[PDB]
């Protein structure tokens, strides 16, 4: 049982303007990504601390990047606080509508499209390398779901069958046909050290049979 949704208008407006822009500094999107990944994992630390059975899903914190060159994805896995059904279709739009907003400001102002974090919308900045973008998800509170776009202006959100997850996030990015250099090793270990090399959990970078 497959829901499809249409995205606001300005979230709509922001995804065509990532996937449209002439903009070379594609790499960007993993420190995004993994910003979100650290905030989720802050939130689940901080709730275990007054309620230790918070991680009865799972105690390790940590984040997995996994490149896969025979499906050509990239995913970003995290043990974070997850999303309920709830954030997934209403509360991320909302925040994400106020954040778009202040976005564009500042890009008709001057900003490049690497500031994007700053604003909340990090995420977004998934469609500089991927055609479509699934996002498996588990909170505690809540079922496991899978998200997923390729943009357009809809999404969909179904009821997750696959592996259970315990807990936490997992970003699926399957890679526009141009952009496979960020499945490679010594790509992805540039990126992380130079944008991402002070997060407080560990990433550990999977590597190709
Ligand atoms: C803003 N947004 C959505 O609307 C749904 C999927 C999602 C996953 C992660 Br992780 C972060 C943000 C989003």
């Amino acid at each position: 049982e497959v829901e499809t949704f249409a995205f606001q208008a300005e979230i709509a407006q922001l995804m065509s303007l990532i996937i449209n822009t002439f903009y070379s500094n594609k790499e960007i999107f993993l420190r995004e990504l993994i910003s979100n990944s650290s905030d989720a994992l802050d939130k689940i630390r901080y709730e275990s601390l007054t309620d230790p059975s918070k991680l009865d899903s799972g105690k390790e914190l940590h984040i997995n990047l996994i490149p896969n060159k025979q499906d050509r994805t990239l995913t970003i896995v995290d043990t974070g606080i997850g999303m309920t059904k709830a954030d997934l279709i209403n509360n991320l739009g909302t925040i994400a509508k106020s954040g778009t907003k202040a976005f564009m400001e500042a890009l008709q102002a001057g900003a490049d499209i690497s500031m994007i974090g700053q604003f909340g919308v990090g995420f977004y900045s998934a469609y500089l390398v991927a055609e479509k973008v699934t996002v498996i998800t588990k909170h505690n509170d809540d079922e496991q779901y899978a998200w997923e776009s390729s943009a357009g202006g809809s999404f969909t959100v179904r009821t997750d069958t696959g592996e259970p997850m315990g807990r936490g996030t997992k970003v699926i990015l399957h890679l526009k046909e141009d952009q496979t250099e960020y499945l490679e090793e010594r790509r992805i270990k540039e990126i992380v050290k130079k944008h991402s090399q002070f997060i407080g959990y560990p990433i550990t970078l999977f590597v190709e049979k």
